[PDB]
């Protein structure tokens, strides 16, 4: 399969990401995206893992943890809103821009300055595009992806509509752990400074984490991420997410990992992977 | 009784959180929320900081660091969705459910198992209970808090509509830096197991975090949160959120923090605070 499962519809930032890997299969949900891989509808999938403005997506992490799945690449999507109209395109004739409530909030400047234009709640940003194109009504605007504009044949009225640059979504392209297949991806991950992601669980002892970092830091190994959150039905544990620069088969790495399993209640390696660029 | 600025409208979870602290003052932006304290329109604010399902809210940590403000308390709000309807309304009779797209998608099974009832996007959850009451048709329902339904005289048709039983948002009650008055909260925070929140930035050398954690760990100090993200501002660095148990001016803690301040690029204590139980 060259299908890349994702959550959303065409023009969604999630699709943008699956495009960097292959042919997008859209899915109703996260839970659904992981299942397209499990039951072999799709070989791959791209899941949003963190966003610079929000957090880590702990839902997608519980799924990475539970699904017999493996990360094969990471990618980074710059969420840049476009204000988007029908051909014959004007801001001073419009009565509304539709979009996802969070896009609407993020474009709160545009709205306080443009009160002839009222924020309208839409299910998502891509469908907002979609509505404009079908409503055959040059009055209604959408706030969405350039790709949505592309696609629904709309014009960009306005780029960087929120006064946030650095709204970035990082996604992980994933496959079933019983075939980390790199060869069928659209573009092969840049492996020059390859990353490993793991989850581990510590019994919540004063010191535990210092102790688990020691494992990497006294081994010369650089981290790029670390996060705790509590474990809910294991009594007195936290879960930790940690990424670091290194390949899981590297002996130093392997030594770190074994070192951790000495006192970690569990370790999982979600994968060693490179990066795909726009 | 005293003014707790929060983002949203009556009904909202953020309002439930406001109310554990005083009289809620609803605001359109978090910017408005902080600027409300930072210029004495209100004495406190209730800020969402993380959710067990998404993660940390980076954008809020962002403003907590840039604002002359201090954590006075934390509480934890269980985000519990209800199907709300007018007196007489029915799940077998309903045609629409209105809510925030995220609450829609978090009750995805409900919608799958009830195809008669179409999911319909709205600006937020509480405004959805409002729309239901104002439109007066018994065929249109909302997904919103139990509070939003009471306010609006809507019946609760189903308790616990979401896919995931464990949805919890952690809020900070905040105040102005040099108006850090606990007396005029509505109940004093439980301060037995007092927590301190800090943020800091390190030059990104391998072992940095280990060396920083060494600071608390070799000192008997127990962490309850650790998370990294990359310095939006300095070229080569990371920010870390740390929470731990103790007070700023414990001998221990102070030592730890001073040692930290030795090599951290920056340290700000966001505050030392206990916990408001509903
Ligand atoms: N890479 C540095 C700093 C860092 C730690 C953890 C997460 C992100 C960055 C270290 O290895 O200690
Ligand atoms: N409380 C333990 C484990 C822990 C670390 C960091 C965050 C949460 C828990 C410690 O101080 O190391």
């Amino acid at each position: 399969n060259w299908l890349i499962a994702y959550q959303g519809e065409p023009g969604a930032y999630s699709e943008i990401a699956a495009l960097r890997f292959g042919e997008p299969l859209p899915c109703e949900s996260f839970d659904d995206v992981f299942s397209a891989v499990t039951e072999q509808k799709a070989d791959y999938a791209v899941i949003p893992i963190e966003n610079s403005l929000g957090g880590s997506i702990h839902q997608n992490y519980d799924l990475l943890l539970r699904r017999p799945v493996v990360i094969l690449a990471e990618t980074f999507v710059k969420v840049e809103h476009c204000l988007l109209g029908l051909p014959g395109a004007s801001v001073e004739t419009a009565t509304k821009a539709m979009s996802h409530p969070q896009a609407l909030v993020q474009c709160h400047n545009f709205f306080a300055t443009h009160p002839q234009i009222r924020a309208e709640a839409a299910y998502d940003t891509a469908g907002s595009a979609k509505m404009v194109a079908e409503s055959r009504d040059k009055s209604a605007l959408a706030i969405a992806s350039k790709r949505a504009g592309e696609l629904y044949g709309l014009d960009i009225l306005k780029e960087n509509l929120a006064d946030e640059e650095w709204n970035i979504t990082r996604f992980f392209c994933i496959a079933h752990e019983n075939n980390p297949d790199i060869s069928h991806l659209k573009v092969r991950p840049d492996v020059a400074r390859q990353k490993t992601s793991i989850v581990f669980a510590l019994p919540n002892e004063q010191g535990s984490l210092f102790r688990a970092l020691a494992t990497f830091a006294l081994r010369g190994i650089d981290l790029t991420k670390i996060e705790s959150r509590p474990s809910r039905k294991k009594a007195f544990e936290y879960l930790f997410y940690a990424d670091f620069i290194g390949h899981r088969e590297d002996q130093n790495v392997h030594n770190a990992l074994e070192n951790l399993r000495e006192f970690a209640t569990m370790v999982k390696v979600l994968g060693s992977y490179g990066v795909v660029n726009p």
